[PDB]
């Protein structure tokens, strides 16, 4: 059996084959609360029919002014639980485990009124300047992350997802181009994880399950961090129980980004060797044989697949072709499949 | 631009494309009452997002004993209403019209207690043998088929298909090989057909929107139903204002049919030019080039899709691809259409 | 299995699968002289190890004057039956069948001198007015079309198709949009077909096995040729002994044309149905799919591809591939087919 | 522009692009006599129409008896310079570079009469037992291999690779698992590739072009040779001025080998890594993104394809659109490409 269709137990969850469906925001709450709407669903739970292993739901905000738009999901009431609750349970009758990217879009949200970050530093020319949060905000911010991922433990979703990439706030905290912070939240490497690390430890306090955290592995600029800052991050994640790296990259200020097919893969490689700690790779992966490779060659544990999977929503099935192998097809599909 | 990309309007309704999602049976109306579950809503919905013209609903029973399995959709009741109408909207709200195939298996029925039909004789060897229907429980099947389309319309549906295809009970009123009646529904072609005249003329009665019907053009046995026979039907409906004749086949009775790419496209020509009827073809149509080849050569109107949309939800969006030309993104996959 | 792979024969040849690959002119006798080279070696023999029922040679003009360009093949001469004799013998050491089209551009000459034509009409604005025959002159071209039949033959090809089509000589004598003569090749039907019976007669003298002769089944032009037209050439072509009739279209003066996914399949369909004449559809038709609709059908009973195999040589394995079947592959490649 | 169709430039020889095609033997010298034959000639220049980069010749005996099979090309007399001559400039003319790999089947020649290795073990169960060949033998050899690269100089190849993988004669004695000789070529590691490096060295007298290497980096077997052994292999490769290692793996014995798309990546990152060597990257990569992947990862200088050139002889074309990028189509094909 191809190793991309191998199942995999982390913690109490087994997943049935290595596809991820990557975090991909959907603008799509048009009430602006923050609630799951009949799109959201069709959304996801097509790509369950579709036989993806793990489905991981879109940036959802922990504080409404850590929405990037105020038309992203959320899960900062008790009152997002309900929707959720339907979803996560649709999703998994498809035979698929779910996930959830707990978010906070930090001085990169575009709201109204005053948004925060770490420091009173504009992400861009174009961007309004943040805020620096007060020592008692950053610790409000870490019991929101905490109460969040209860949340998401009622609603019913397999994994959850830290969300330390893309220049928000909790990436913010950890590079120095973001972070100027004269407390105990900036300065060393250990200050600048500070914030990360409290997160860890009580979304710890309310969470035993799967916990994954995606971060950035370069900043792909001068004194911003690189790949080494990373493994140091990566091997401190260990030592509190995460269970594996998404690693993407970017995004805290405008560089040049040299794109191209995996190219976010060496990122997943090192960390996975250097920290001795399972990865997810992602980055224009966008065939079964590519996705294959990346597992057997040992450079990721699992496969995050995102804009294939919005042209293709059955990529897995796809993906099984390409490898000459076979995987069930869902129950109403056979005589298509 | 490409055909099969350009709108074509029929009565009131504007299609944004020429492609149409063929019916298809989902066997998923777990509590056995006909009625829709998440499963539909995702299923359906998905193929809206994928922009796809025209989704037409898998069969929907017209009474409970005319369903072909107790899982099938089912339009009996006003308690379908309610279900059918977030459909409709949910599907609508993407671009993509909606249709609903109004069916009763009569003697191919799967169910429990008498099963009928226009005659006493069985599908086959493992099939029972249906009731004749009483002239009058074939006039209360009419007003079924009425009352249906008056809930259809209520649901917020653009467009009706009434299925008198593969064997089911119009379809075995039909052909002199099931049925052998000697009242007024028997006995020559204008009275075979007078069941679906009387279904279409009570629809008219409650429904002046699109009107399809779906026909097996070949019963692919000797004294049964033929080309010919159809492109007579075909006649007598366009003159009863049936907008389009989705063009299948078969099913009647077990047959060895040649089945190839296109295999059903002869019979949408020829009763599109010989009755001067806009047409639908079926039947092993899995790519643009040939879609587009149909409706260029002047052969079918509109191009239905079956399992080629369970294996690629989103054909539109690769039949575009195929034919070198850009279609519309669903606003929320602009960045990876 | 698949008609596109089951064997044809015709007269006395026996195509190991329906697939054809059109004469495409290569522009590559460098010297002028109409000789073949190692591109032209390479080009076509690869085409033979991709499996290609038959292979058509490109337009090889009958006399020097009657090439399109001075880079053209010819056969006007002894000098080439050599090289041919080479070609046909290595294209059919790997299996396939091999054919040759017999030509003369006429009035679409782009040659250096007098050029000719059935009326002294230029094609358009950017060409010089031909020279108009004499009666002899066209006598003359006749007998050298014989000749190079005659040149085919023991060289070794296994079919000889006459270039009856794209506005070059023949189809210039068959329009009376370029035909006013008032002497035995002009003034009806009867006449302006004269040229074209008379070639086929005389190369019926020298040639028995397999003759096929490609048209331009419509002038898309008012007072120009039509379909109708050529399928009254067809019933005389069939009675003349002309075995298969390659279905092309155009090129006589320029004019608005829809080109489409099969765009002149219709061509070859009627001309096959109403003239009983075998049939070859080309144009557009670019996978497996359509090309075993074409055949399943009855539409035509050749499929000759162009471009495609321009783009893909093993044409015959993607098709193979795309009807789920399987073909021989050559010995050399049965490691990686 | 992507790195796939990036040039390079090695020694006096630049390549338009980095798609290689692997050396692959065709076993089509009917005549025995290792002489080249038009189904060679449409092999290789079909390829070169289609736009390789830079294509290997596969394995040519450099000694009758050192050939895998009778049907082996050869290179070990002068008499088979003409041949080859007209085969490096038709593909120099479509536009390609050429290279040709020397060498030897050792105790793998399926031949009759002796065979010859450096000990006298059988490759398996099923194969002739070798002869050990005597010291002036072996320096025989050395001399076959100097005298066949001046043969590929005066043909006009543009690059020469000496064959030192698959179990063939100079991976017989790189192994400890065949090289049980007790002489100056056997060993130590550095007695043990003392053939190779006098190959290299005579090699070097004779042609001062670009010069390759393929080994089998591993032999996937215990006491035998792995990726530490050939990275040592390599250092020595790189004074002795070798400009790139082509990376294949095992054949010295039977052997598990868990294969899978980029399954031999690995060896050629290592050694471009370790021994600041150019490397060639093989075995199962069939699409630009793979391809693509590994150049920008710098896993490897060159890809080279083997099976999926048999199955698209246009491979770059089709690479080029993968990589949504355009690439020159050979000027014949430019309304096709
Ligand atoms: C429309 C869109 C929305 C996205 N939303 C998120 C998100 O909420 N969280 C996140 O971590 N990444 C997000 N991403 C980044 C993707 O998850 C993914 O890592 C990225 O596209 C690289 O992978 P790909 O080449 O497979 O698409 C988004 C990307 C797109 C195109
Ligand atoms: C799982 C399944 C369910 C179907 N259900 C229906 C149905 O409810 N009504 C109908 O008219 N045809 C039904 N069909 C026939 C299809 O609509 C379609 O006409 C047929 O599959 C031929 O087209 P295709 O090759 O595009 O699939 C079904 C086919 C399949 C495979
Ligand atoms: C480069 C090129 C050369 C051609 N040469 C010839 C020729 O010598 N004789 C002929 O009858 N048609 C010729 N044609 C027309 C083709 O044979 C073919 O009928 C046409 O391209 C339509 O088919 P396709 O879509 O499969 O390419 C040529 C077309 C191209 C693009
Ligand atoms: C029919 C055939 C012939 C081959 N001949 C040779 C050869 O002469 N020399 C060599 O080094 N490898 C040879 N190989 C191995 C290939 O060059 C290539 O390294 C191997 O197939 C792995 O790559 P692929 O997956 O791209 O085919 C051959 C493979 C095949 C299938
Ligand atoms: O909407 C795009 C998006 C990209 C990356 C993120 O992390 C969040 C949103
Ligand atoms: O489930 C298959 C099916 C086929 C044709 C129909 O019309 C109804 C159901
Ligand atoms: O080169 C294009 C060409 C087209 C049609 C012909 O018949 C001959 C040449
Ligand atoms: O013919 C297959 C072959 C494989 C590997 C080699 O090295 C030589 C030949």
């Amino acid at each position: 059996a191809r190793k991309l269709f191998t199942p995999i137990t982390i913690k109490d969850m087994t997943l049935k084959n290595r596809i991820v469906m990557s975090p991909m925001c959907m603008y799509s709450s048009h009430e602006k609360d923050g609630k799951l709407t009949p799109f959201h669903m069709a959304h996801y739970i097509s790509r369950a029919i579709g036989q993806v292993g793990l489905i991981i739901v879109e940036a959802s905000a922990v504080n409404p002014q850590g929405r990037i738009t105020d038309q992203d999901l959320g899960i900062w009431s008790d009152e997002h639980i309900e929707g959720f609750a339907k979803l996560t349970e649709q999703v998994k009758e498809q035979g698929s485990k779910i996930g959830i990217q707990l978010a906070h879009a930090g001085r990169k949200a575009e709201l109204e009124g005053d948004i925060f970050a770490p420091s009173a530093i504009a992400f861009d020319e174009q961007s309004a300047t943040p805020v620096e949060m007060s020592a008692e905000k950053v610790k409000e911010t870490v019991q929101e992350f905490k109460q969040a991922a209860a949340r998401a433990k009622e609603a019913g979703f397999d994994v959850i997802e830290i969300h330390a990439a893309h220049g928000y706030l909790i990436h913010e905290f950890l590079s120095p181009l973001s972070n100027h912070r004269t407390d105990e939240y900036g300065g060393s490497p250990e200050n600048r994880y500070r914030f990360l690390r409290e997160i860890i430890d009580e979304v710890k306090q309310v969470w035993d399950g799967p916990l994954f955290v995606r971060v950035s592995a370069s900043d792909y600029t001068d004194k911003g961090l690189d790949i080494a800052d990373h493994i140091g991050f990566a091997k401190w994640m260990k030592e509190q129980g995460v269970d594996l790296i998404d690693c993407s990259s970017g995004a805290l200020v405008h560089a040049d980004i040299n794109v191209f097919p995996g190219y976010q893969v060496s990122f997943a490689e090192k960390i996975r060797e250097q920290a001795d700690m399972a990865t997810g790779a992602v980055g224009m992966i966008t065939d079964g044989s590519m996705a294959e490779e990346i597992l057997q060659n040992g450079r990721a544990d699992l496969i995050f697949i995102g804009r294939e999977l919005l042209r293709d929503p059955f990529f897995a099935r796809t993906a099984a072709k390409q490898l000459n192998t076979e995987i069930p097809a869902p129950v109403q599909y056979e005589r298509g499949w």
